């Protein structure tokens, strides 16, 4: 249920262009919705402001196709 | 006095190759230690290895200049 939900935060997350895994989730209830904070990989050489871009489009991504999410954060570190 | 301290913080921060300002600082006290989470910001044009790198180097010198804080967490937005 709450996994469920999960489950398809993080593959919204890893189908947009740039992201190499999802490394951390939290999401919690606020009466009926979510509210979330995420982690992205992505690659160690693009720049700050491609990360980004990336982290601004699985926002996107991730609000458009889960609609009780009301709050979601989204931040980037380097992998492999 | 705590103001003091923050200060020492933020000035040990800016004299880092590659810090662009210091974007948010929440300092707080455990005991007489301090705990801290810092964000600072960096060329947008830098890669994210490059971000994580200044980071390392802040962490390393905000730690030895104020022996005072046990935890510090420094994490890097694009500037200018
Ligand atoms: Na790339
Ligand atoms: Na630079």
């Amino acid at each position: 249920h709450m996994e469920a939900v999960q489950n398809r935060i993080v593959e919204a997350a890893e189908r947009v262009p740039g992201v190499r895994g999802v490394i951390h989730l939290r999401a919690r209830y606020v009466g009926q919705d979510i509210w979330a904070a995420m982690i992205i990989g992505v690659d160690p050489e693009n720049t700050v402001e491609q990360a980004h871009e990336i982290c601004e489009a699985v926002q996107a991504a991730v609000c458009g196709k889960i609609r009780r999410i009301e709050s979601l954060h989204v931040s980037a570190e380097a992998r492999e």
